[PDB]
Formats: C-alpha cells, structure tokens, sequence
DNA sequence: CGGCATACG
DNA sequence: GCCG
C-alpha cells in the first residue's frame, strides 16, 4: 500500500464503505475546526480503505497501512467491535458540525463565512434569510437556489445539459468542444453539479470565448446565476416533466497546449489532485498545477499531449479516471 | 520538527 | 493526525 493515493488505484465502490464514511465525518470536522492538517490525515486513512481489495474484519489487518495510527486505528476497532464510533457518532449530532455542514454547503458559504455565522448565533437557513443584508449576490443565488441544489444531479440531467453547452459553444466558437470532466468523468452516477472542460484545436483560438458561450446561454434564458475569465460557476436552468429545476454548472475555458493539466486537474478527485501535487512536489521536484508542470531547476515546463503523458513524466502508472476516486 | 495543492472569480 |  502506497503512501500517497496517486499510487493506487481507488474505485468508486470499495469494501470498506461504513469505514471509510466514518472516518470522513471526522475529516470534515477537523476541517470546519480549521485543521487541515488532521482533515487530510482523515481523509488519506478513507481513502486507503478505499483501495483495499476486500473488507477489513480486524483491527490486525491495519497494521502497516499508511496514514493509520492511534486515533484512526481506534475508530475502526471500535467500528469493528461494536458497529458504532462514540466520537464519529459525537460529531455527527454536535451542532456545530450539523449547523457548518448545512452553511459551507450553500454556493457561495465558505468554512470562514459559516464559521463567523455561526458564532453569531445564526444557526437555521431562515436565519439567514431573514438577515439578507449580510448576504453576498453569490449566497442570495446559493440561498434561493438552496433546495434544488441539494437535489442530486443525475446522469440523465447530465447528457441534456452538455447539449445545450455544446450548442451554445458551436455558435461561440465553431470547432470548439466540450469535455464532461468531474466527478460524472469518474464514473459517479450523482453529482452536485456538472463540470465541463472547453478548448479548440488550433492554439489560441480560445482566447475571450467564456463571455461568448455565457452571453448565448443567457440570451436562451438557461442562467438563473453566473459571475475577460476562463471559469464560471453558474447555475443553469434544467428542463424536467412540466418544469425545471437549478443545477450547479462549472464551465472551464483551456488552450488546447494545456487541455490534459486541466482535464487532469478538473476530473478530481479532489484529494487525487491534492496527493498527486503532493507527490509531484515532493517526490520529483515538479510544480504541478492545471496549466501544466514546472521543472523550478531547468525553469522548464513539460509538454503533454495527454494525461497518460502526464502520469508517465511523473513516473507513475496510469490511472484511468474510474480509479482516481480517492 | 515542518508539511499538508492549486489558481482563478 | 500522521509521515518522513
Ligand atoms: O477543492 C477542490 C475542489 C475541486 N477540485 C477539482 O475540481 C473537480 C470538480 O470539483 P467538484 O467540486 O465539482 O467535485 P466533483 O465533481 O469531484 O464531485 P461532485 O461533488 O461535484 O459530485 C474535482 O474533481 C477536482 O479535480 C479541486 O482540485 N479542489
Ligand atoms: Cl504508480
Ligand atoms: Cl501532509
Ligand atoms: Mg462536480
Ligand atoms: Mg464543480
Ligand atoms: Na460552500
């Protein structure tokens, strides 16, 4: 077992599901207590179990394992012993963590903006609705927009979306694509949003062309939200029986040089792309980003054609995105 | 002990 | 919280 989740492949269903869930319950906590530190080290213990070839039964069987010390190790004993953790189960009905898990999950509402909230004493949705005042553009859109956003977005909702994206890219910019990346690319059939990657094939014809598709779309009466750029986070109208429903869209402009760091660096997993800058930084002495890869010693950076390119630069075996669910 | 990913809106 |  590999260190760094980069160097092992992690599926997106696994054999030590309730483990791994516990253990996220305490990286999210650590997280909304401002340790991001213990957060990862949470997160990395999950996502070993992750990659296991079958279930753990016995507290022996971590032995060895990376990322698993005293505190992670006790969860799972007790997890094994008694089918429940007393500190998972602490967290999960502490109002702290209930109240900055609803906040930070409003667009817009980060761990600093639910933290001060909280502290306030401002506790309920309404709570903030009757204080709107205090709210930016961004968290009024997140705020109205709140329950269709807590609604999963389905694979179905994704092929139609892509069309209209696609159509309005076609009218932009013809010979412009659009690349479904994500956490749909990894193979989840749900979502909080849909992710899209766009370039075109001749180098720098990509240029100014995010204004392009985002004025089309709001010509079509599509954006219920959006913000020169190359990223949107925006909400899209979605079509459903008789009417329609908000759904998170993010939209990424990249030329085509760098289109296999963006199409890495925007498939994810979050905590992949986190091990494997990690890994690139540490390991190799190469700055990774999603624009490309820097060597700080020749002041160089590597062409890719692909992301098998980029894997295989950083000496690492390929990943298909199905496996980078870390 | 230091480190913990990254850049754009 | 854990690694090196
Ligand atoms: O903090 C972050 C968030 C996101 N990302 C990069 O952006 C991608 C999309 O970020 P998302 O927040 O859309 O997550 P997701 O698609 O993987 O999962 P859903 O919750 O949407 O179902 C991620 O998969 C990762 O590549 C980061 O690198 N860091
Ligand atoms: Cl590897
Ligand atoms: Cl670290
Ligand atoms: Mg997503
Ligand atoms: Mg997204
Ligand atoms: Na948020």
């Amino acid at each position: 077992m590999p260190a760094y989740a980069c160097q092992r492949p992690t599926p997106l269903t696994h054999h030590n599901t309730g483990l791994s869930e516990a253990l996220e319950i305490l990286a999210e906590a650590a997280g909304f207590e401002g340790s991001e530190g213990r957060l990862l080290t949470f997160c990395r213990a999950a996502s070993v179990l992750k990659a296991l070839p079958s279930p753990v039964t016995t507290l022996s069987q971590l032995q060895g394992l990376p990322h698993f010390g005293e505190h992670s190790s006790r969860v799972v004993q007790e997890l094994l012993e008694h089918g429940v953790c007393e500190e998972v189960e602490r967290v999960r009905r502490s109002e702290r963590y209930q109240t900055m898990k609803l906040f930070t999950q409003i667009f817009g509402v980060g761990v600093k903006t639910a933290d001060r909230w909280y502290r306030e004493g401002l506790r309920t949705l309404d709570d903030l609705r009757e204080q709107p005042q205090k709210l930016t553009q961004q968290q009024k859109a997140g705020l109205q927009h709140h329950q269709d956003l807590s609604t999963p977005v389905l694979r179905s909702d994704v092929d139609a979306l892509q069309q209209v994206v696609e159509e309005a890219v076609g009218q932009a910019l013809p010979g412009a694509t659009v690349t479904l990346t994500g956490g749909f690319r990894r193979g989840k059939l749900q979502g909080h949003d849909v992710d899209f990657l766009i370039t075109h094939p001749k180098e720098g014809q990509e240029a100014g062309l995010l204004p392009r598709v985002m004025c089309r779309l709001q010509d079509q009466g599509l954006i219920l939200y959006h913000q020169a750029f190359e990223r949107s986070f925006c909400i899209f109208r979605l079509p459903q029986p008789g009417s329609w429903k908000a759904v998170r869209v993010d939209l990424v402009v990249a030329p085509v040089s760098q289109f296999p760091f963006a199409l890495l660096g925007h498939t994810g997993s979050k905590l992949f792309q986190r091990e494997l800058r990690r890994f690139s930084r540490k390991e190799k002495g190469l700055w990774l980003n999603s624009h490309g890869l820097f060597d700080p010693e020749q002041k160089t950076f590597f062409q890719a054609a692909s992301e098998e390119d980029i894997f295989r630069h950083l000496g690492l075996e390929y990943l298909p995105p199905e496996q980078r669910n870390a």
